[PDB]
């Protein structure tokens, strides 16, 4: 079957974590789209237009791989471009007790929609964007954590 | 023995999950006050009127729950409400410790205050006022989740 | 109201964090039925006549409590007990997931069998029969975790 | 493309909950094998033979559904089923973090095997094979928690 | 050997939850670094200023500690200061998830400094800053949870 | 300071995990007892002398390390081998909660035995004595997990 999944969250930025996880799903699904929210939500230090740019190179040697911005409702979206499933990254440090309400709450807005739970490397299974731009933002080395293009940004950003 | 409970949240707005609580707490316990805090914390959707017109209206049909606003400690209000029990919802998405925690200050505060732990149906279990409010503010359907006063209510909210 | 309601187990022993949830039980319900389940399965240390004995005298001194062995399904045990309140401890985290699905069973089970968690005190909330056990088959010193009679018994089981 | 995917388990026996997730991966892949592991350590309540002839009967209905029983590595079964996809339920919280160390060993075994979990229905979220199998042990009513031909050969296995 | 440590936080205000942990590591290592963080970091209801002094009064009975202020990464404190042991206090109401975040974080920043994870007493298990602070600030009483010369301090503030 | 510190376990067998732990140890503290408990309710595959001799050789490197197998309270042991630390490793979440009870027992039974837990490498976070004899009962490569001549004596156990 031919299966066209969809990848949200905010990326910002996009992590070697979320690269990761990214690349585990076109493995197994034909199309998948990584979904970039335009969420002002607390300031994301770089813009949707950075944000997708990033992203688009990060991931440029992926073949089934589309990433596309959109605004309000994850699955209203997801509805829209015939999503029928959601990938889901899960980290050890995951806020699981918030994944399954997130997944429940997918589920009833949207059905034909089904949760995917993938699992990062062991490299990648400790951290998040937050973090990263917390360590950045306060002088600490985050390179290990992030393709060379964002990383290259991020310094620009913080200059 | 008659036992005077309280039930004290922001209901913010009361959602089904609060209404199948409250419900279960009046067939164990003589009176139940259903306490709402005038908790500006984070902005109220609704205000401390409009969340008390609401729930009263939702547990109508409930005789011996009794809607009533608070503000500051919740402790200094349950003792002079003279309660000797504290309802506390426990989801399947609760942060535990947190409850642990709230739980064993209020027990500092209010020896004489005991925290019941109630379990709702596993039709709520999963959900929270906030995400229903986000849900709600993104353009997904809540219906499900509220009574339909609140429904109707939240409606003219975002509109 | 005159509320009856059950705190089953297998109390193999009971410990002092039985003795504190089950008087924080006695002061919310006119009566309590401290239930003990063979539990046959678990390969109790102690018969169940030996644990109904122990818990007997261990509670004594609590007018409105009522101590019986049962080998029945504890849902039925409690309709046959005319019990509407069942009374359950948190203590730590793990036993939380454990007491949903008991307590999810149990109302699929007794739907009018309302689930009641109770919190113990700082002192017993890292203590557990298999623990103090354990302590005991090395010869620790347990007399702080457990009533009198239990230590006693406990202690001439052992040796 | 045409994905071949595993999902292993004791199935001791299969329950609701098991249909439920095996039934969402046959919405995701072409081919589902319902892998049925000895797990003699476990002390199984029926056996391979048994179990297999279950969940035959009770995936029947499901087109693209195979089961099949091992006693190898589940990894080597895996790789010999030419399976590029790992099936695992999450439903409770402490199952998720046995579930990352299997995971991970497993990818360590065979690289090439991605992990997907799959969250049930709130129905089905708190039940367990042995919860079940407890509960019918003492003559409680789990129709509700199996497929027909489960529940009868639980019925009778327990008479 | 002469071990040199350093125990990080905001401290606003310290509590005698810190003091406990604070007191453990003196007994561990030859010197320990209480740092506190000039963490602008939502409003410390304290200063630096006064965040140092009454930490250093409420330690002023402990040798070998040294109250030290210090700006942005911990880690790149830490290596300026020539420590090589981490003090992180773990409550048990922790967020445990975070802790593991935090230190595989400060690992890769810092890989000489070493993570060691203490316990408070029971005593202090259930309590943080920021909840002692909403307690007080809602007109609860927190004196038992902090020195004498905190609590003084602390009445003085939110008068 | 010339504290010296106790890392206490079943090891059966010893992993790069345990090596991990205890080599971080060595690094804080002068002297470390790697104690070998018996524990005989664990059934455990390889006999206390077995244990022992497996460990020995496989801290052999470590200088400052000490292999003694043990039946006593583990408190007890520790007083009598003059140690004030008391080694714990965290690595999943589950574990945390046992060890917190663990660690409060003890320090009731010995106060001054600090308790220190230590955070493995990202690299065996996942991996524990039980999961890789599981791995190994189906012949699964497990040789990146344990030392050398462990691994032998587990390959020569299971054949
Ligand atoms: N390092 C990672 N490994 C695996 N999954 C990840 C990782 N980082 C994020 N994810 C997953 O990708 C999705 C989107 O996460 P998001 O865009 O918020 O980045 P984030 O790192 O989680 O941000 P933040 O640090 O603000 O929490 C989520 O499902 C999340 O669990
Ligand atoms: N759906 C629900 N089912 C059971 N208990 C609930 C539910 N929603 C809330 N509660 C409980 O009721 C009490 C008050 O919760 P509150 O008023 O904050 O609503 P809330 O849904 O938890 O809000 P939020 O989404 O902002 O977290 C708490 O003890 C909470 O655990
Ligand atoms: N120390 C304690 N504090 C609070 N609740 C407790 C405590 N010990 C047991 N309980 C609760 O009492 C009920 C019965 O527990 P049980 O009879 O199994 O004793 P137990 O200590 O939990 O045994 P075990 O050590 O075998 O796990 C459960 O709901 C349990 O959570
Ligand atoms: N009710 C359920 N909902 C979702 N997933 C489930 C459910 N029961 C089992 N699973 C998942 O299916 C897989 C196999 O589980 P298993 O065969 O052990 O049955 P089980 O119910 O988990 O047994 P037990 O009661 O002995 O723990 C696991 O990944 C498990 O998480
Ligand atoms: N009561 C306590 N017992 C043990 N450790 C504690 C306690 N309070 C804080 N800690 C630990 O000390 C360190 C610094 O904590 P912090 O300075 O943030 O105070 P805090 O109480 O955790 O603040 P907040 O209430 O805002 O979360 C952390 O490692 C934290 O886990
Ligand atoms: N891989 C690991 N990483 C970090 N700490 C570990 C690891 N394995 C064990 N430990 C810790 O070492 C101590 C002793 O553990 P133990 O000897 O039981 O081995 P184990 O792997 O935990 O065994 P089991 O598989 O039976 O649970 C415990 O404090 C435990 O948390
Ligand atoms: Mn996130
Ligand atoms: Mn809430
Ligand atoms: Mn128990
Ligand atoms: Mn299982
Ligand atoms: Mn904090
Ligand atoms: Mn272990």
């Amino acid at each position: 079957m031919q299966k066209r999944a969809i990848y949200p969250g905010t990326f910002d930025p996009i992590t070697n974590g979320h690269i990761d996880i990214v690349t585990r799903a076109t493995q197994m699904f034909d199309h998948v789209i990584l979904a970039i929210a335009a969420s002002p939500s607390k300031k994301p230090m770089f813009t949707l237009e950075e944000r997708v740019a990033l992203a688009q190179q990060a991931t440029a040697h992926l073949g089934n791989v589309e990433v596309v911005g959109f605004s309000d409702l994850m699955a209203n979206f997801a509805r829209n471009q015939h999503a029928t499933v959601l990938i889901r990254g899960l980290r050890a440090v995951a806020d699981f007790e918030y994944e399954m309400q997130l997944a429940h709450m997918n589920r009833h807005l949207m059905p034909e929609l089904e949760s995917v739970f993938l699992m990062p490397s062991k490299e990648w299974s400790f951290i998040s964007s937050s973090l990263v731009k917390e360590v950045a933002r306060h002088q600490g080395d985050v390179t290990h954590f992030l393709p060379e293009n964002v990383h290259q940004a991020l310094m620009a950003k913080l200059a």
